[PDB]
């Protein structure tokens, strides 16, 4: 497969945890260094109703959901699946938040990236309905079973727009602090029984985490989540919304974020009104930085990038004039450097300094969108 392997030092596996298993529990994909590194073996989309959800998504029917599926049913993505965690470290934690029409697994390559330079990452799936497609359980017994209960994406009149992005903006915000608590009480000795019946053995987890070190992070929907989610939990330390999506917040948050804030955008999808919003962040007494990258679309910062040739990509709008793997390496290496600072690492990531301020051939310094 396409998806790149993260360019860091240690090797990187994958598994899924839910907890609680109901439809108010936390849902998410992990991505952590592991101890070894034995076979690049993970499933990318791991169930063939996430193809029936993506499909109504893109406005079709149920062939093209078995399209999808015989293109992508069997696609891998390269991380160790159920590998252990590598030991005697803490390492600092991002939690990340999906876009619209997405779900956990399709951010693998910026999960595995961080994951490889020794981040752990939890990718949340939302239940907000914003999902193309999730699931959860009804009862302890449908979980032993994996009598999986699906959940669809919502489409929305235009009446409904306003009030129900904001209240799915709130939700997510509330999924992104409540995934952290989870892993933060596993960090501390929770006996956890993840409703998923997997080998990775989550008290590999117990004293893993560094607690002062939490970010969140996010695609589109989710750069949104980013920022509702930093103004609401303070144990987040510093935000990155990669190309947000701003419509869905209240007027209310903007002056309630006090933690770093790095807007790293596509050149081909912002907009006047949308970086407006962007810009109301800006404060002396607040660090936001923005970045802009030449040539790239939307989709630059998700998985499906990967998942198709040059030309079907360009045409499909997956891919924009910008190299994939060159757009992902700007992203997931300025995004490092940010991390770095405003989490206080000790690692080399301050080598890509200069990507922060969009010094690169690949980048604008802030926005291509003029408007002040
Ligand atoms: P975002 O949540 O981006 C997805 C397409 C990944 O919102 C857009 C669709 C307006």
């Amino acid at each position: 497969t396409k998806i790149p392997r993260g360019n860091g030092p240690y090797s990187v596996g994958c598994t899924d945890l839910m907890f609680d298993h109901t439809n108010k529990g936390t849902f998410l994909r992990l991505y952590y260094p592991s101890q070894d590194n034995d076979r690049l073996d993970t499933l990318w989309i791991p169930n063939k109703e996430y193809f029936w959800g993506l499909s109504k998504f893109l406005g079709t029917h149920w062939l093209m959901g078995n399209i999808l599926r015989l293109l992508f049913g069997s696609m891998t993505t390269p991380a160790n699946w159920n590998s252990p965690l590598r030991p005697g470290e803490k390492y600092p934690l991002v939690v990340f938040s999906h876009g619209l029409g997405a779900f956990r697994t399709l951010y693998s390559a910026i999960g595995i990236d961080l994951a490889s330079h020794g981040f752990i990452v939890a990718a949340v799936e939302h239940r907000d309905r914003s999902a193309s497609a999730t699931y959860y359980f009804k009862d302890q017994s449908a979980a032993e079973i994996g009598d999986k209960s699906w959940l669809y994406l919502r489409t929305l009149k235009q009446e409904e727009e306003t009030h129900i992005r904001n209240e799915q903006v709130r939700q997510r915000a509330k999924e992104c602090s409540q995934a952290l608590s989870l892993i933060l009480d596993i960090d501390h000795g929770k006996p956890v029984k993840n409703a998923l019946d997997l080998k990775f053995d989550m008290e590999q987890l117990k004293d893993s985490i560094d607690r002062e070190k939490i970010a969140v992070i996010g695609h589109s929907f989710g750069g949104a989540t980013v920022i509702q989610t930093l103004s609401e939990d303070q144990r987040f330390r510093c935000g990155i919304a990669l190309d947000a999506w701003m419509f869905p917040l209240g007027d209310e948050v903007y002056s309630r974020i006090p933690q770093p804030l790095f807007f790293i955008n596509s050149e081909y999808f912002q907009y006047p009104a949308n970086i407006i919003k962007m810009k109301k962040c800006y404060s002396p007494d607040k660090e936001r930085k923005m970045i802009t990258i030449r040539g790239s679309v939307h989709q630059n910062f998700a998985d499906f990038t990967f998942a198709t040739g040059k030309i079907i990509g360009h045409m499909l709008k997956l891919k924009g004039d910008i190299d994939s793997n060159v757009a992902i390496d700007l992203s997931n290496k300025a995004s490092l450097a940010f991390l770095q600072k405003h989490l206080g690492l000790h690692k080399d990531f301050d080598q890509w300094d200069c990507l922060i301020e969009g010094d690169d051939e690949n980048l604008i310094p802030g926005t291509n969108i003029n408007t002040t």
